[PDB]
């Protein structure tokens, strides 16, 4: 699709058989979603969380369709105010901005 | 032009008659640029930041180029670990996501 930048652009995800919605968000370099469970294993990854360093989960060579379109990527599994789709699975997607 | 998402989608800015970079941050709903002087009036704006609040100044109605396009928008003018397009601007250029 086209998305416009009128508002928050929030995007429908299927991931780890789950419905669920993620910020489109250039300015991540990954995906983080929060509150679901992903199959097989993962490695160890930290970010940034309220108060300090979270220690959460990395999983690679994950499926995810967003608006539809079916890619593979990696996903950081963890708390976050808002899931977000950052830049890794973006370029998977072949997302352009475009002005 | 047309941006992947590969890199971070970084635009030089001409602003205040001088030139910066920043990010294209879909994720960033106002667009904040550091030590910049921007002409006349500015409306206090207080933000989260590390500490404090932060009292910051929001410009309305500034002309900026970016990547060559000239639009006019608000700038919020403070600190940043690195300088930010948000929607706001980013709406005024017409930029779309694409996939």
């Amino acid at each position: 699709p086209q998305i416009t930048l009128w508002k928050r652009p929030f995007v429908t995800v299927k991931i780890g058989g789950q419905i669920t919605e993620a910020l489109l968000d250039t300015g991540a370099d990954d995906t983080i979603i929060e509150n679901i469970s992903l199959p097989g294993r993962w490695k160890p990854k930290i970010i940034q969380g309220i108060g300090g360093f979270l220690k959460v989960r990395q999983y690679d060579q994950i499926p995810i369709e967003i608006e539809g379109h079916k890619v593979i990527g990696s996903v950081v599994v963890g708390p976050t105010p808002v899931n977000v789709i950052g830049r890794n699975v973006m370029s998977q997607l072949g997302a352009t901005l475009n002005f």
